[PDB]
């Protein structure tokens, strides 16, 4: 066969059963088109997403898009983790199919429901349901890197899914220490020792996590506004950090500050970050 | 003296090519942003003029900021020329990294081409857009500079109808060092590479060769998607085994003599830029 | 609790492995160094055992730092087994980092060869260790390991001369990624190196298998360095071209036939260790 | 013809002109011989150094070789710098043939000459030369990025020679800018911002060279003694730095610890270090 991925019939999607339609955008790696899958999974037609290259794909593009359904596959299905649902690895260009998610990235879908809708409940809900898909993403271990409110996706019934594994890595029993250099990481995400000292570790996304939260109680915001990437490198040994969104509480915001620990061992882990926001959640929920 | 602790910025000066912040005004946008500006004062030095802004985003990578460093810094070792997208200044120091460049009003010469297809453009417009890529090939070989990254996507044209050359994010200067062996490719457009690019950790001037046959092939194709229908994914195997494109509509014998030179396997065997010139320059005179 | 800055190390604790400072006597020396010690309870815990100690040298660098803790994390997925060298424990907090493993006393594979040539190895023997080296790889396989690195000069002898493999800086977990078109492979031993690990930017078991082969010929040749006479500098082409190393003079067409069926070009078309293992039994039993 | 590297005409030099002859030791990157070249130049045969791969060279091995070559041909010819003679680059092995320095590497030479042989003003000599040396090679241009005592070879004549440019960079129009990771530099010899900040530049070469100091001035010692590698990136980032040797002045310390500065642009450049060592050199050099 002129083809190279080897065969892994259970996630096989046959072609013919596939039909692809309108592209959902390009991500300079490559893109994401919505489609129609016969039977994926019922003999019904389930519209799915489906990422691929492009026609000047480069071999990074594409061992990232096969990383990424290689990853999908270890991590598993959880609520809150865009869910694989098969993919064309057979004579003809790769096909990753997964869940489509109507409400497009997080970032557009807060910005679009600014006030002059989002409640404050709303935003806690949020960042409680991405606690607890990254606890679970921790548990599985992988370390994603790359978590930023645009590789967040949300559901048509407001589920939020994370997204974009191109970049994670699994450390079952390997951990990369002084091997991972990290230049392909956002750098406004990322913690001290992932920028400086060539280690990745479940604390380094608990680090993202708070910049997340950060995103998330600004609606939308851009991180570290005013301060270009250029600078930020030196502010951050300097032990700079962002301030306070108007709608977050001091709690919230002690929160954040607690993922941005200088030390890693100091931030909190997905676990306890699940188990206060849960307890924040409840207290912010009517219960009338 | 200077005090300690004045910027927290780290790129170092270069005064000639520094241009001041408050006579740039950024525009509408167009690994990073380009945005059109108004700059007063980089020509009249009242005078605004027209520029193209390139810029990082909010979510950059350090591979995006020393991408945007190496392309500066290749522009200013390259030099000035009619088919170079030219540098006009930089805004390096106090603040956001901007590239500022020659603003190309009809974009890239893909979405050009593919906007005059038959129902504007002529054969021999064909011709003089492949000559002057070759001339501007030439000149940045000469200048001891491999590309590594031609494609139609990547030349700009001017309201002229000038091509330029454009994105050295991923050149190299090899005027001492050719980097045999330690060069892997990775992050090269595939379709657009040479075989011992793609398999040999190598990257010389016969490379960027391979890459401008692609390029002439998008060309008379009037903006078309190299190996059409043959997925990059099956791509590595058919070109060890010595598959080439077939022949454009719109090109004739002796053109496509030319593309399938580009493409010997052996790098050597393929002409050198100075020769496309002077090929390019006949045919362009025939025609 | 802890307090901080109790200290400036960087590797995290994993106390059933940890051995203590203490007890470890480093003694003569045999990417850093190897030398003998003496560990008092590693085993009686008031005997001292013999035991070989990996270690950084004073101009170490990240990558070697960070490939003596790779090859210590792959000896624990990996696993006990009687062909690969065994870890036994390592000191990793509060000071230099030592991974202690198991002495063999008969040195490598090519020197313990090359010093029992005719003037005592015998036919038998060295099938034995063939089969020995097909069983370490086909567990290692089956834990999911990519060795990259398997040569004569990576495997180890003991005093009562039992093939271990050893030497896992290189060495992938590949139990749920494989590291598809980017592991570019500039770091492993050229001669010993499948076409599709030097070319194609990918690394499988089936790649190992490749390098058994090169093994196997390293073996009956006692010790022989692989296409003699020819240089890896010229060996790039030549693999393309279907060059395969001829037939060593103690070795029968059968095992020949094994070797060239580990250099078959297709991958998928060479046996797996698996079906190495079962051939060589059969061949050692016929012996 | 199945080999790779283009013809140079004015540097090859013939095969059968070159005899190989006893080893000079193994680098585990490759290894070099020492030689005898007919009219390598004099049709007169020279004793010469020969640096060829080994049998299980990899790819970086052969790039290292070859790199180091075409660093030679750049930074042309210096009393301090190991001269390259020529090279067989074609059909057959690679071969770069240097001069050949009788007293091997600077730290064995020191420490063979240890007292219960050097004075204080052959280690003062030592370093201004070795400065010239570094001082040439930075108009030219070029990062050593491993210089250490290791790294210098020296004469019969007990000339400094600086050696080993694998590693060294062309930064004429260049410069890597957050794109040199430094993961395969001695981590003892390194400046901080080539340890975290991807960067290097002349000013990370100054800092490298107050280590080779220090290794001069103990007669061959090695850097931060007692303090392993391990922990010296954590330790370097607080401000420690190694102790003055001793038979160092504290003027000849201060110069140290000024290439040790952590802000770059604060140590001295090679220029300013031969000036101070040529002043230093004359004092204590006998004028009777
Ligand atoms: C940030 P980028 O690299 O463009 O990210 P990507 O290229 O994967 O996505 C491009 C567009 O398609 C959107 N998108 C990606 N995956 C899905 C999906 N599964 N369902 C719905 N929209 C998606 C994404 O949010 C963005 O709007
Ligand atoms: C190939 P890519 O990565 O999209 O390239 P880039 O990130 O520079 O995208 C810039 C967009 O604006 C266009 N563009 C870039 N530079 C200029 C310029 N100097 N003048 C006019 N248009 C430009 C370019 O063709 C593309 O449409
Ligand atoms: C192939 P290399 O890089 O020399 O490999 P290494 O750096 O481990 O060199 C170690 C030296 O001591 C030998 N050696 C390494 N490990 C052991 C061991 N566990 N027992 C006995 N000898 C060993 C090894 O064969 C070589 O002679
Ligand atoms: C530190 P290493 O990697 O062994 O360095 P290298 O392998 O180049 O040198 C190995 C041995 O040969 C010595 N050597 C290298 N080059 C020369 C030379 N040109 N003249 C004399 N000895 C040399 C070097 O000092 C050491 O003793």
């Amino acid at each position: 066969s002129e083809y190279e991925l080897p065969e892994d019939p259970k996630w096989e999607f046959p072609r013919d059963k596939l039909t692809l339609g309108k592209p959902l955008g390009e991500g300079c790696f490559g893109q994401v088109v919505m489609a129609e899958a016969v039977g994926i999974d019922p003999k019904e037609a389930v519209t799915v997403a489906v990422k691929m290259l492009k026609d000047d794909a480069t071999e990074k593009d594409l061992s990232d898009l096969v990383s990424e359904m290689e990853m999908m596959k270890m991590i598993g299905k959880h609520k809150n983790i865009i869910n694989l649902l098969g993919a064309c690895t057979q004579d003809g260009p790769l096909y990753v199919i997964v869940e489509y998610a109507s409400k497009g990235n997080l970032r557009e879908y807060l910005r679009a429901r600014r006030p002059p809708q989002m409640t404050f409940k709303d935003l806690v809900s949020c960042t409680y349901q991405l606690a607890r898909g990254m606890e679970y993403l921790a548990s599985q271990k992988c370390i994603h890197r790359d978590l930023t409110a645009r590789n967040v996706l949300v559901t048509e019934n407001n589920v939020m899914k994370i997204a974009d594994f191109g970049l994670a890595r699994d450390i079952n029993n390997i951990d990369y220490y002084k091997k991972t250099t990290n230049g392909r990481l956002p750098v406004k995400w990322m913690a001290p020792e992932a920028l400086f000292d060539r280690v990745y570790t479940h604390q380094s996304d608990v680090w993202s996590f708070g910049v997340l939260m950060w995103e998330i109680f600004t609606l939308g915001g851009s991180p570290y506004p005013g301060i270009p990437v250029e600078e930020l490198f030196k502010l951050l040994k300097e032990g700079h950090r962002m301030d306070k969104p108007a709608n977050c509480t001091n709690e919230l915001y002690m929160m954040m500050r607690d993922c941005w620990h200088a030390v890693p061992s100091q931030r909190p882990t997905f676990k306890q970050l699940v188990e206060d926001l849960d307890r924040i959640l409840t207290l912010t929920t009517n219960q009338e």
